């Protein structure tokens, strides 16, 4: 009886309720943001999250993201920065994760992000060590803080436990905390505690997000190379493809 | 009786009340953000705003800014982007402007910003035309929208009316509106309507802010050139210096 | 295929999401408030609201109510007021109504209520004329305002349209409006507009609520007569019984 | 240099900022609520609170109250309840108390209240023992909980320390806590902790408030006796009169 898609009813209720929660928290959600790309399920085997529902507390990789801003910030740049513009830009989005669910392990080669918890608490799992890029020297300034070891008993999604292996550092973020930075090239993932009485709601402020999603299919590229560029590298293969399309029946 | 400074009492009450308002609106204001640099008065002649107070509705150039994030985002960048890093980075801050007061005319050579109104309404004045930079070619993608002509009867600060001359385009932003982008190299200014029952509260999400302020004096520079760099160019000279220091008695 | 109950999953998701929305809006929802009595479906034939779900926009009589306060306020009263205490007391609750759904036609003999819209907009239907009580004289002071006629095209629940007949006055309430009073002995009902992007969330502040609900079964009565007293009189019979118990499968 | 009044500027800034804070927290504050009666200073000697200001942390008895509802709830009552109506009714208001300031010791003969902390934390001081009323028997049901002893080092207003003597029970309330009931005939007072980074903001939901205030001078009485009735009994005489009028210069 393994689910392989989400019904139109389950999708709309999931996304509409989330938008309402976001609006209650004063996030500027416009109509075009509430679309068939907002609800993300990372892989066919993750649709089983809708067997018992988003309030079961079971570990699955699915989440909602409402993108209010994804600006290239290319205008006004000296032409010499053209090849480096993809590392800049401005992206603002509201992320909603239900109890026990995860934004799965992945890293970005160009995108650096920051987190601001609005509601609930955020458990971030990450590698304090950045990845390298064969043949190219990289700059360094602050690097990532080491953080703490994982707490006991973190239930991971079935069949994807090994994907969290390298994300050894842990940090629990709460509303009102200082902004937390996740530098590019660092593996990261996060979940909403399973016992949370509310969905985790976090605002991400980061550099440009290169994601050829369904709701993105059709946009114009500010610079040639950008077109089709996918700056997401999920440890789990099923996650990389799932990210770009949701199966709604 | 022209004021040339703000008393410790006026400053603390101004800044503390603003922080409380920000907290009520769920902005993550930490203790280090509530400092002697948060309250900005753009020039000695602007201290007269405290003759009748922040609720008089009189046109003066003063505002409060609580910076929660100003990340260089240099880590993980290929060394070749070093000279262009100053155009990137991530800056998040809450800006509070009282009735009739202004964030004065200025432009940034490197910083691109975006606005999200949280409380009240924001009246933005700007030049749809970007400035040029002698000897260097610049990229273009979306440019700035033209906007509308100024509404009738906008009271400008005394002795600084000519500084708003080139900012011919006008746009009134409200809570819930789409994010509004202010590209680098564009002159811009904004105020809270004089008849507003509440201070204007807006969240700015932009690229790195190069501002050698008092509360900034002492930070480490990620890249040599950055040290001491001031990416603010106010049309009014008194505004450029005032920005970097508040006179508290 | 007519539904006659709501599944445990549908109930929990409905109520849990609503509690989260309430919490986001700063309403003090404690654990004991999130129970099997919070989600109300007014009659077996109204369970069909869960055929297409709470976001279908279809007209059904169901709602969520989180009661934070229901205080008798009998302590300190002169004994002579004993027979009149049931008209006083203090009740505070958060009511959540989804698009197109209704809090059905009914009146209270003792309870006077007031409304404060927190999110969305509230459409109130009521009789400006109070009901009488055979054999007893009643006091008068302000009475109810007449209001406006119903707007065109209000979809009512199937088979219950006649129950709204006498509720001729209409008023649409919004967040920030003056408190709206619904005097006891006045027929009233309300819904969330079908095109609302968010569930209607309203805070009711009223006198004591005499409702022998399931989650109420077991409380102590401050005064003999109060025990078992049901101060709700729904025009629709199915509504009176449904109110006191939800069928969860 | 002892202050004996508050300047128009100090008053407006105090009240306007508070209204903005209330609005940010979604309390329905209308224009008529922002008047010359909202800011309360309990006695001529308490105006010294404005010597160093509302952010000094000094112990003074002053506060802001925005009343959104004060409904007699007399309509629909059987005539026999006329003499007991004054114990009922509905009153909703937002109370704002700055760091270290107090809502001074007092009790009500008819009014029962409840508290809901919206921002900050509330320290309530009260007598678990109700007062008696010569010649009249009173009802009892739940009475007041005993609470805890006062914490160490509570700074009381100068020259009014003895007024807090009988208020031996203490309870610290926070946002999200269960509603707290203060039965009529119980002495009570409260303050915002002196080290609070934000003003204390609390919503009071109670029975009718009989207060012949300045902004009240002119209202119609639903029942003869009510006219001019003052249901406030402050332990400090200067507090009883101060409550009804603010000296603005
Ligand atoms: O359109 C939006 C906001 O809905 C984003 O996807 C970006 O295009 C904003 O620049
Ligand atoms: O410290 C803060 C936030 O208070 C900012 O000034 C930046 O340093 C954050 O990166
Ligand atoms: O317990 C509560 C709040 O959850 C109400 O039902 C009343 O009992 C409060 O007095
Ligand atoms: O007018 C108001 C709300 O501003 C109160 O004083 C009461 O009159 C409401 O019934
Ligand atoms: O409007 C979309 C929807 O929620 O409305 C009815 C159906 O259930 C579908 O899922
Ligand atoms: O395409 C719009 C929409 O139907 O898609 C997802 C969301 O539910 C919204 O209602
Ligand atoms: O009141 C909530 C809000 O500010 O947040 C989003 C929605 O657009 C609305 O403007
Ligand atoms: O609204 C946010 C979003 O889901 O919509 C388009 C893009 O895919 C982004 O993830
Ligand atoms: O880490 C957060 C995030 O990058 O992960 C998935 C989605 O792209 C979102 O922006
Ligand atoms: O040291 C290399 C590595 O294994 O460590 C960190 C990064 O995730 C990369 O995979
Ligand atoms: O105990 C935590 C942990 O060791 O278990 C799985 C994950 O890889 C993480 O490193
Ligand atoms: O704490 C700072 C301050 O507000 O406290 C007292 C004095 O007025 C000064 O302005
Ligand atoms: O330096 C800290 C501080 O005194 O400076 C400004 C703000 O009022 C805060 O209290
Ligand atoms: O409740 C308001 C809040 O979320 O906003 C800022 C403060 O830190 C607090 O956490
Ligand atoms: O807290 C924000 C701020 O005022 O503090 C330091 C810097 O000057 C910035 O403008
Ligand atoms: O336009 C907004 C702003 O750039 O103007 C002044 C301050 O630097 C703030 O960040
Ligand atoms: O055309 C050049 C200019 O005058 O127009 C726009 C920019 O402000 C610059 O000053
Ligand atoms: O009327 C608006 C305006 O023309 O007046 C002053 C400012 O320069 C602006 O362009
Ligand atoms: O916890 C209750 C529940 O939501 O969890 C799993 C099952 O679906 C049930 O409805
Ligand atoms: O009885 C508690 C509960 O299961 O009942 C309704 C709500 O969903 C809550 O989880
Ligand atoms: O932050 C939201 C909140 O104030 O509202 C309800 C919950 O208890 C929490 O305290
Ligand atoms: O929590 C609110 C409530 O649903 O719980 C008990 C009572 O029935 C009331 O209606
Ligand atoms: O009119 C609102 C209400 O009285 O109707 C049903 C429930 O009792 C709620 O309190
Ligand atoms: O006049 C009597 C009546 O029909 O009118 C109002 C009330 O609802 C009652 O039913
Ligand atoms: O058109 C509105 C109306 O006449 O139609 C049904 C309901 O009785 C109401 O009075
Ligand atoms: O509008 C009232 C006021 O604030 O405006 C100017 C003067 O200071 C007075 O206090
Ligand atoms: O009378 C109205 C008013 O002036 O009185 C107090 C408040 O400041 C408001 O502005
Ligand atoms: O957005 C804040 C608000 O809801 O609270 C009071 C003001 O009227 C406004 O409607
Ligand atoms: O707005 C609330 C209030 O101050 O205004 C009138 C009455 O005095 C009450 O205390
Ligand atoms: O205890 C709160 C209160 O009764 O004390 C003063 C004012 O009357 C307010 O309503
Ligand atoms: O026992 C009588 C008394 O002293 O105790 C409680 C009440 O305050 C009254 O003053
Ligand atoms: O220590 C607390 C206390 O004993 O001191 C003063 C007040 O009367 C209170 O009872
Ligand atoms: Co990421
Ligand atoms: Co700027
Ligand atoms: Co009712
Ligand atoms: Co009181």
């Amino acid at each position: 009886s393994a689910r392989t898609s989400i019904t139109r009813r389950e999708y709309d209720e999931w996304v509409r309720e989330a938008a309402a929660l976001g609006k209650a928290l004063r996030y500027p959600i416009t109509e075009k943001m509430v679309n068939d790309s907002a609800g993300i399920v990372f892989g066919a085997d993750q649709y089983d999250a809708f067997k018992n529902g988003m309030w079961s507390g079971e570990p699955y990789e699915a989440m909602i993201i409402f993108e209010s801003l994804n600006e290239p910030a290319v205008d006004g740049l000296p032409t010499g920065a053209a090849p480096y513009a993809e590392y800049s830009g401005l992206c603002d989005k509201l992320m909603i994760v239900h109890p026990g669910k995860f934004c799965p392990p992945h890293h970005h080669g160009r995108k650096t992000e920051s987190y601001e918890v609005v509601l609930g608490e955020m458990e971030v799992f990450y590698s304090p060590t950045p990845s390298a890029e064969s043949g190219v020297e990289l700059l360094n300034f602050s690097g990532m803080p080491v953080g703490s070891p994982w707490p006991e008993g973190v239930a991971l999604p079935k069949g994807r436990e090994s994907s969290y292996e390298k994300l050894t550092s842990y940090v629990r973020l709460r509303a009102g905390d200082p902004k937390f930075v996740m530098h590019r090239k660092h593996l990261h993932a996060f979940r909403c505690p399973p016992d949370s009485d509310v969905p985790l709601v976090v605002r991400e402020v980061s550099t440009y997000s290169h994601e050829p999603t369904e709701a993105a299919a059709g946009n114009h590229a500010p610079i040639p190379s950008w077109l089709g560029m996918h700056d997401n590298d999920f440890v789990s293969d099923a996650a990389n493809t799932g990210r770009l399309q949701t199966a709604i029946s």
